[PDB]
């Protein structure tokens, strides 16, 4: 095996198949020999996205729970299947240590050899020294919250995150009272001054219940319910969700024999490129430490690539205005830098929103909610920063981010014809708003 | 009345956004409309609003009553909005009647309670298309015999629903109806089905129908329209069909015939259109037509960049034309609706150039299998020589905000590749563009 990946995870996937085909002789290990395609498809966004277009329809949860499960499990097979069915590739079965440069142990056992090798172990759920976390009933993470057999009546979340609120517009829709508690004096600190607010706004309408400055000592289940205490104060839930968020998972390989360094948190520090300290070791996506995101990590492969098999090298340096997206609903897809952001630096900027009532395809898809916020910098008409919180707000951010990454100025979004009735064409009004 | 410095007749796209421009900019402004149920234009009350707002309730199974009631509202909303977003403004006349001219400065207006006269420096025709009725005889006296507009406004849904035509617009309520449950028959007088996109994507489009029970009955033109027995008959040369009711689906043409266009000098054509400039201007001076009315594509984004042109003229930034159009996009909104931008796949074989055809199943975009419809098909083209795409055809749901983003491409003339490197959002419809240019070989 001149190429051995350690995981199944995106970047691991697509660089397996494209090696191949290419030539090379590849070997792909994994230790959920039940759960393959990575963590989107089982675990990530794929199982979480399913059920969240389920909740904003109003349709049972335990059938859409079924759902969620055939759909799994038919993604599940394919991702399989696209390794299986190319020859030069063998999915091995089983957790992997590290026993040298160039030799891995997995696991009745196991001894693999490579000249390259290629870490996709990704990251997994952090949750925080808590007393009562370890044993209590009612307790679970992203991973157990989505196997739930039953709904919950009142639904507590620990944490403030974009996880955290995916999960709270989710239940709410589906018919469960919300409780979000974040330590932060701000919710969503890292968002806009009013987006924010917006955002609450829509929680709360819908039960969901945000409250700041919160505190957490004790877990325990008292009487058929989790309880969260908070000094003299207690919180009774049915079910509780720990949005803490991800750390890389670099500690059942052992780099150590491998002479891979970790960070403070376990991410394998890597070069601009994913060059670990090992020569001919690399590293793409949720192990590097960077954003945590699946387009991250198949750009990540899309680097490794261009250096086995492409001319010249590009890095990671060149990733700008990477886009995000908080799939509540309705959704909220960001990219640039805030309002915040943008008078940070020492550059005059102009800052006109757009309300979801004046979109007409908003009242013909029964959504009239969010804002649409776009920031253009008016020294070069270029863009630097954009806010939608609105319908299909996934879709639209890439017609911004594209044009940004064009360098293009303004302009060209407020005259371009878009189709109609479409939610990509508010940008013609979003945008004429700019003097 | 005083003269106005700017007339405009139709309460349509173009119209209603240069009202509120010249007003803003200090002009005498008078909009004319025939009717107070068409406040806004078509899109707001016959066209895209009220079609669109009952398909998103179609693709959910609600209820045909609950939706049409639901349906009415959106309009009766938007309708009032737009009254007020011009009526509000103090250069603005917002004057109802139907407009006659009688010279190219002089207009009538046909107002019931006694018939007023309107001067204007500049005046712009904006009035539209009305509906076409094929020459058949029993279409005007049957009553189970609906145009678009009132197909719309139907009290419960039928159990059997009969297309008159194929057509973009005719594709759009079969997919409507028959997903609220009931039976839908498309009657195309053609040799194919959809004959100007290509055979792949068209056969593609009439299976996803056909599995809703729409049958595509084709090479049939209707002599006689009869209500036989409590159902709306149609006779062709083969066997003949009962519908509970029937739609014409043949096409709109400009309205032009009430406005008397000979007595200002405006020509028209023979199926009764405005001759227009690149910059929209009629044979007489200091007069304008905008929107469908100039024969042209028959879109609301087309009809607003109309405007464009006109704004740059009169409000002057030098002077921009028809001409700058190129890869105009367009949809059908059916489930999954059906975008399309650039050249065919039979234009792109038969222009001769050196050319790669794409093709990504839709079962293949993860996001698809989220949103439970893994229908449809993603075609894109692209020239071997330029590296560029000549066309595409995204079958599939959302299709009408990616198309957005392959428009933007061609038009900026980038290659195919920027598509390919491009970090989008996960999960997503954009993002499976990804995986259709890592196709080319
Ligand atoms: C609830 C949730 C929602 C999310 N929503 C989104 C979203 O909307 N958008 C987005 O962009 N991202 C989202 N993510 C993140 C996304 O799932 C990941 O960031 C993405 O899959 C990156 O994966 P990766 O390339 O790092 O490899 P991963 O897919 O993370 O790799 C994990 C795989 O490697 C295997 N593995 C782990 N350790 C070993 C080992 N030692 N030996 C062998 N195999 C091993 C695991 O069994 C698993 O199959 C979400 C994540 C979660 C948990
Ligand atoms: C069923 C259907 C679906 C459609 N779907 C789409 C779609 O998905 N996307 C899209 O882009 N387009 C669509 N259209 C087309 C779009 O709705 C219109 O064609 C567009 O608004 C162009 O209108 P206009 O600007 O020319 O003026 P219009 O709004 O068409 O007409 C202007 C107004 O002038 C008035 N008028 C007429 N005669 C006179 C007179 N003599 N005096 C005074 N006033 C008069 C009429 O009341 C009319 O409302 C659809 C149309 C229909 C019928
Ligand atoms: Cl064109």
């Amino acid at each position: 095996y001149q190429a051995v990946i350690i995981g199944f995870g995106k970047a691991g996937k697509t660089l397996a198949v494209t090696l191949a085909k290419a030539g090379w002789r590849v070997a792909l290990i994994e230790q959920s020999n039940a759960m393959y395609g990575g963590t989107c498809i089982n675990i990530g966004c794929i199982p979480t996205k399913t059920l969240v277009h389920d909740a904003q329809q109003h349709t049972d949860f335990v059938r859409a729970i079924q759902r969620k499960n055939e759909v799994v499990n038919f993604l599940r097979n394919k991702n399989f299947h696209n390794l299986a069915d190319m020859p030069n590739i063998d999915v091995i079965d089983g957790q992997a240590e590290f026993i040298n440069n160039h030799s891995l142990r997995v696991h009745g056992n196991l001894e693999i050899h490579g000249e390259k090798i290629f870490i996709n172990t990704g990251a997994q759920t952090v949750v925080p020294p808590i007393p009562g976390i370890t044993t209590t009933p009612g307790v679970y993470d992203s991973t157990g919250l989505l196997n739930l057999k039953e709904l919950p009546g009142h639904l507590g979340i620990l944490g403030g995150g974009y996880i955290g609120v995916e999960f709270a517009s989710m239940f709410a829709n589906f018919g469960s009272k919300v409780t979000i508690l974040e330590a932060a004096s701000l919710f969503l600190p890292r968002e806009d001054r009013d987006i924010a607010d917006n955002i609450a706004t829509i929680l709360r309408d819908q039960g969901v219940d945000i409250i700041l400055n919160a505190h957490v000592e004790r877990i325990s289940h008292h009487e058929n319910q989790v309880q969260v205490h908070s000094e003299h104060a207690q919180l009774a839930v049915d079910a509780l969700l720990i949005a803490s968020g991800r750390q890389p998972a670099t500690a059942s390989l052992h780099p150590e024999n491998a002479g891979i360094a970790v960070n403070e948190r376990g991410a394998t520090v890597v070069d601009k490129r994913l060059h670990t300290t090992a020569d001919n070791i690399w590293a793409m996506g949720d192990v590097t430490g960077g954003l945590q995101f699946t387009y991250i990590s198949l750009d990540d492969y899309r680097i490794v690539r261009d250096e086995l098999l492409g001319e010249g090298k590009r890095s990671t340096d060149d990733r700008k205005n990477v886009p995000y997206s908080v799939f509540m609903t309705p959704p909220l897809s960001r990219v640039g830098m805030t309002e915040e952001q943008a008078r940070e630096s020492g550059a005059d900027i102009q800052v006109v929103t757009l309300p979801v009532a004046a979109i007409p395809r908003a009242r013909v898809m029964n959504d009239t909610r969010g804002v649409l916020k776009a920031i253009v910098d008016n020294k070069t008409q270029r863009m630097l920063g954009a806010s939608l919180l609105c319908v299909d707000s996934h879709e639209m951010i890439n017609i911004v981010k594209m044009v940004m990454d064009a360098g293009l100025p303004y302009s060209i979004l407020r005259d371009q014809i878009f189709t109609h009735p479409s939610m990509s064409e508010s940008l013609n009004d979003l945008f004429s708003l700019v003097k």
